[PDB]
C-alpha cells in the first residue's frame, strides 16, 4: 500500500447484486473502478447513465442521491471484498453483506449544483475520507459528478455502520 | 392559514410516478414577517425507487412540498398559469442537505418547511435566491432536518 496501489476493474456480479433492489428505470451506475490511496482510503471512479427518470417524467438532486447510494454500496462491498475498507480488513464480504450492509445508514447527505450535468452519460467518484468509532463506525465520504462538457456537482455524506 | 388545495395538490403531483407521490396534505401559512411556511402530512405506502425514511425519499418529499408551497404562494401572492408555464420549471435546487437524528416512520409522518430568506441577485442573469429549511418528524420521536437553496 505504501509500495503499490491496489486497483480493481468493475466487478460485474457485485455491481448487479448492488443494483438488484432498484426499479429497472432507476438503475444508473454502469461501471466502477475501485482504488486505495497511499493512506488506505477507498475510492470509486464510476460511470453513470439515466436514460429516463426514475420517479418523475438536467441531473437533479434526487438522482444525485440515487447515484451516490449505488456508488457507495458498490464501493463498500468491493472494498471489503478486496481488503481496502479501513475498519473491515478482518471482515469478509459474506459477513459484511448480510450483517453490516443492511445497517449502513446515511446520517447526513449533501449535494451542490455547479454546472448542469448531462443525465444521459456522466462520470462520478467518491472517497472514504475517514472511518472512526463513536457502538458504531462513523465514516465521512466526499463525492463529485462530471460529464464531458464541464457539467459538475458534488457533496458529502456521513455514513453510520451500525 | 390556507387549507390543502386539492386541485393544486394534484397538479403538483401529476408528473411523479404513482408510487412516488407522498404529499397528502399541506397547510400553507405566512409568518407575520411574510415568510412562507408549509405544515404538511406525508405517507410512503409503496416505495418509488427500491425495496426507515431515507435521504432519497426526504428529497422527493421536499420537492413535492416545496413546489406545492411555491405554487400556492403564487396563487395567493406570497397568475399561476404564467408562473406554472414560465417560472415554475426554472426552479433549481442549488444545494440540498439532510440529517437523520432519529429514525422516522415513512408510512405516516409530518413535515414543515419555510422560506427563510428570499434575496434578489444580479451577478450573469438576475434571479431570485432562496434559503429554505425543513424538518420531518413522526408520532414517536422520529426526526430529520436539513436545508435547500433554491434559484428561480
Amino acid at each position: 500500500r505504501h509500495m503499490t496501489t491496489a486497483q480493481h476493474p468493475t466487478d460485474e456480479d457485485l455491481l448487479a447484486r448492488v443494483l438488484v433492489p432498484y426499479k429497472d428505470h432507476c438503475k444508473y451506475l454502469r461501471s466502477a473502478v475501485v482504488t486505495e490511496s497511499d493512506t488506505g482510503r477507498a475510492v470509486a471512479r464510476c460511470e453513470f447513465a439515466i436514460p429516463e427518470s426514475c420517479y418523475i417524467d438536467h441531473l437533479n438532486s434526487v438522482e444525485v442521491n440515487i447515484c451516490y447510494n449505488q456508488m457507495m454500496y458498490y464501493l463498500v462491498a468491493k472494498s471489503v471484498k478486496e481488503g481496502l475498507l479501513a475498519g473491515f480488513e478482518s471482515w469478509t464480504l459474506d459477513d459484511f453483506w448480510k450483517h453490516q450492509l443492511p445497517d449502513i445508514l446515511i446520517a447526513r447527505f449533501a449535494s451542490n449544483f455547479r454546472r448542469p450535468v448531462n443525465p444521459r452519460a456522466f462520470s462520478g467518484e467518491m472517497e472514504f475520507q475517514s472511518v472512526t468509532r463513536r457502538p458504531f463506525l462513523h465514516a465521512e465520504t466526499a463525492y463529485r459528478y462530471w460529464d464531458a462538457d464541464s457539467g459538475r456537482c458534488d457533496g458529502e455524506a456521513v455514513l453510520a455502520f451500525v
